């Protein structure tokens, strides 16, 4: 039997210290939780999971899509957990969510992913037994996760950055091209928003000052490569030919993405409009200092299985991790002019951020909807991971 | 196709603070992995996926699976994860394994967890704006969690053991029936010690000397020598039943497992144990959690159209003496029944290392089918926050 | 032998959270320092000692006499210390500095004192010896200190403030008063500086431009908009009177001076404007605080063998309207006596950097002694928990 | 008018992490205090100040003199403070205390120290405003002070323990003399406890589990130049030829120091009996990086105020913060092996223990008690401080 997503959405996206920054991962995977369930109408009983793609957990929400499923007045009933896999996160939540459909197990589930950057904690391992002899180390979230991915055996120092320059450097990849899709990214966001097409996607967000923000914090309409020039890159200190810089690369940001994942059958009858369908998924595991070509062995693996090739593909959605890391993956996919017209086509994780967790959601609201929108037939998401790997969905218009 | 169990693996069970506080979850998971691929000889590049469960994560290791893949020398060709449904980690992701190995997906992954709660981390949400108007919190990671896992509509301030104390106030359950389940879960774990069992379940573990028995188990422990125990929370509550003797601890341990297909496993000349008939997930009240695997299990008995009357062997996980009473009220249990439950101890004998509990209960469940020739097994435990999980299992 | 002072010197105050809030005690310290060796004109191995009073240290600046003398550039062959009498401890280093000249030890120390209350350390005591078990705890360095100073067995809960409407409760002081003391305090404040008398008194400080105005003066205080304001303790007392309005703040500054015998002044070309007649110390009720400068005062009086009314110029750190209140009603005060004591400000207006106070008072006492071509001045303060100091200083 | 000192008593010194861990600074100072009131039976109301020496402040005990005497009964009436000059903390309080008894000011006031290293805070600077840019740091309150003393133009990263290894370097101090000395403080440390010396000096701890603690915990009548060898130097990575070591080096410990100080006429008037009377002081600084020097130019300079010399000098008493620093200064003042006689005939930091604060009185009961029982007249205090200062102060017999 079929899995199907229905209604994806998602919260705005919020910049790291931004206009979310005072709502917790929680809040805002309840807020389009919410969202969810007053666009579709459907019971709150009819939901048999809830599985969130989550990076940074903590203890202030343990397996978080069950505290997200209470926290929004689901039924104590519905059971919920914690996905991590990085930056695949929500749609390894997604994948898992359409298995144990498909499998008979679930009518109807809840994929999605919540990530506020803006509030991962601080952590220390040298409190518990005391410091008395070593000392205290107090952790970042964010920054310490940017050089363990890999582990002990493989070090990237500069973590995911490092390793997009690495892609630069190997495939020759000029500063100009990479700030070129840096804008390209920022000018079809800001023309998704005035073209209306992002008020479907979004569930806006009630803050408290009681203003609601239904605008994605990140892009801008001015955006152009003599601006993009100026900007120093983040390891030109340690390497001449450094090309990636903040502008040309995705940030930290705070935003949460669900979705229904059901079967046609179970849709029809409460009235469900599926969008798409998944097809085939494949994972991959890279080298964790080229992290960022994972999206290739990943896709060749979800093409394989389905039976396609790049050229059978309508719609690709591919989260833009940096520019050089992005171009890197259209390099090994030999792309034309032509090919960036289907790709990313309301931005990436450039203009519009990458909060980990909610990302693959955030892809998957545009994918899905745009193949209804263009009357297209296949949709590719796939995205590379920190600590090298790559997640790759295909999905089929229903 | 079939999803079949093998070489389920677990370390030894160290106690909180212990004989495993020098080790980090990682280097639990990197063991019990390298003993795995060992044990079955199968080639590093075999392995597809490894999905554990790990309840504690931080940044030291993101996404763990993938770093215990990496970390015990897996090439970097192999993915891996993290799942986190709290106290059902392991059997979950036993579960998701089972069905992307059975959808065809792939032919052979590891399921497993890993939790060192001797070093889960303390933290704070108040550091990075600054605690100037809110003042700072710094929270155990273990402590936090079992007050935060109902959400802030369902806090539970004494945590899982205030839920214990629920379920013996509401089904009338004795200090005294919790302790002699306690020392039931001693002598069994302690027999299948000397029975010699156990080097079948364990790998050994090098600390800086190397370990294979488990740090909990008391030979010794009586009814007589529990009755002094203080219950926890007493000052709250003056008839309250819960001790550290009738809890299950806080533990330190990693568990492996091979999930394939009786094709594959032929092949690479693997002996399958179990394969995976059904399974159930359910909520229940956070503040009753511990009745989790009443409607779970139902759940998986109603999915293999069995009841619980055809089922050969139970683990259940004791989170507490008074949890896993009441749930084998609910279940209609005489003296009888429990000689097919957790016949090699459980959660209050061996500990309860979170995310390693699921493969833990698994490697015995499975192994103890095969040993009896019996045919069904039925794996189920309580999740804090309010769950339940359970998986039928058959021996091939 | 006589021990002058010699060009009293102060950074501008900066509100807590406000203007000064990037730059740390040390920063405030050299910079007040290098100031007044570049008015002096004085050579650096000329310093003998560097006294400071230091309410809020940790071991980013240990000893923080040293650290300023050496990040101020002075040689290694300069020594340096800290001192700590709460809000005393600026005049407590000018005491020591001066104990230590008319001794005939040294010829020239520098005395001063510094505090960023903005950059008040978070500590805590549960990280060294573990904390599962007692659980980790990390206090405000600032609001801590406001229940312990008194020790355990005189208790004053709500610190400071508490002992100020104990002290309007006790003398029965409005809070009209107190609010238009408060009002004066800030009109002070602002004359001396559109006069430019300040100008003299103010080391200005660059931050990442040149800051040289006090932060909190305000030209548009009035007695009708502090009536606006709810006292701090309202809720437990509906007859509360201390707001934020009529209460000194927090703050940030450092203060230095050159304390020197005359002969070597008048051999480097300096210019001695007092010198210390005499000073007393008390301890009063931790709860009533803020009377503390009242039995200091008359030990200090009684060895200067002078009465109150030989004052000329008194220079009162108003921790709070009503505690100050207090003291001029025990100091039988009439409208004329208003007019000699505080007349550039106070802490109400100014704010209270607690270790650099001292400092402040007397660069206002001793430069405001020669404006007006008086005798004597009196500097004194309350002290948290339950002190006071006092000092007479006589016009060279 | 003279100054002089009655009754210098001390508690037993604790190890860090030892027999004093469950005690405060402040518990340790109360009961130091009360025993010299009960010994002495001085009336409360004598008393007009509270000066103690003290390193690690915080806002658990703020002017910490004033808090230990309202927690050992004293009345509110007693004024009290804190003093910091690091190591020389104790001599420093001591030293202020006459001044201002000398001057007319105060005819009677408690010299003192007080330290718990063993309960010394972690702290952070980046908790208030948030470390989203810049991170955040928790340091020991111990070892941060060690690196930050002679501020930002002459850090030591190596702290004093690196001090101490470039005086073994500049003066070529042997590892086997190290040991010797250490050795010796050893021995005599243990000596003066079975010769029933220090019982004079000490006041018993009370502590729960309740036990009455009178012995100092750091001394062991085991050490041997055999066993110390054995040790290996804590900055040897760094440096192939280092050779301090814990065993070698004072430890960090917790105790209390107290002792009247008051004029002559006073002390008669109320039947107390003078031990010493200050003669003379010095201060001095030195290079933050040599800081183990301290006490020659400070020595120097309290004896010329003296019109004396060291060959004056009957007993001395040095803290030895490390043996490499304290042959350094020894080397300084051509010491023979003869002088070993009159330094630190009672042990020293090495054997006795380091707890800052109250290390300046310990050496003054020690000191003053020895003048005594020798019938000598003339004795030397003295101290290095770590930032680069020294401390020096000559007492005359009664």
């Amino acid at each position: 039997r079929d899995a199907v997503i229905c209604e994806p959405v998602r919260t705005p996206i919020g910049r790291y210290g931004g206009m979310f920054r005072s709502l917790t991962a929680v809040d805002l995977g309840v807020t389009a939780l919410k969202g969810l369930l007053e666009r579709t109408g459907i019971a709150a009983d009819q939901v048999e999971d809830v599985i969130l793609g989550h990076c940074y957990p903590n203890s202030e929400a343990p397996a978080i899509g069950r505290v997200v499923a209470l926290d929004a007045g689901l039924p104590i009933t519905v059971p919920g957990m914690q996905v991590d896999r990085r930056c695949g996160s929500g749609l390894q939540a997604v994948i898992q969510a359409c298995l144990q459909v498909r499998s008979g197990d679930h009518d109807l589930v809840v994929a999605g992913g919540a990530e506020s950057m803006s509030n991962v904690a601080f952590y220390s391992t040298d409190m518990r037994w005391g410091g008395a002899r070593t000392g205290v180390q107090i952790h970042d979230g964010l920054a310490r996760g940017r050089t363990t991915a890999g582990g002990k055996f493989h070090p990237v120092p500069g973590g995911m950055l490092e390793t997009a320059e690495n892609l630069r450097r190997e495939y020759h990849i000029s500063r100009t091209e990479q700030d070129e899709l840096a804008v390209r990214s920022h000018q079809r966001a800001v023309a998704a928003q005035s073209e209306g097409v992002l008020a479907e996607e979004i569930i806006p967000v009630p803050v408290r000052t009681e203003e609601t923000i239904s605008v994605d914090e990140h892009p801008r309409a001015d955006t152009t490569v003599e601006a993009l020039a100026k900007l120093k890159p983040v390891l030109l200190k340690q390497d001449p030919e450094a090309t990636v810089t903040a502008g040309n690369s995705s940030g930290q940001n705070d935003a949460a993405s669900m979705c229904i994942v059901t079967t046609p059958e179970k849709a029809a009858e409460l009235g469900l409009k599926p969008l798409v369908r998944l097809v085939s998924w494949g994972s991959a595991g890279v080298a964790p200092d080229l992290m960022g070509i994972g999206p290739v062995p990943a896709t060749e693996v979800a093409l394989a299985k389905a039976g396609l090739t790049l050229a059978d593909i309508d719609l690709i959605e591919l989260n833009e991790a940096f520019a050089a890391q992005a171009l890197a993956v259209m390099r090994e996919w030999k792309f034309g002019e032509a090919d960036h017209e289907r790709t990313n086509v309301r931005g990436s994780g450039i203009s519009l951020g990458h909060p980990v967790g909610a990302t693959g959601g955030r892809m998957l609201a545009t994918l899905a909807r745009e193949l209804h929108r263009r009357e297209a037939r296949y949709g590719l998401e796939t995205m590379c991971i920190g600590g090298g790997q790559g997640l790759a969905a295909v999905f089929e218009r229903v």
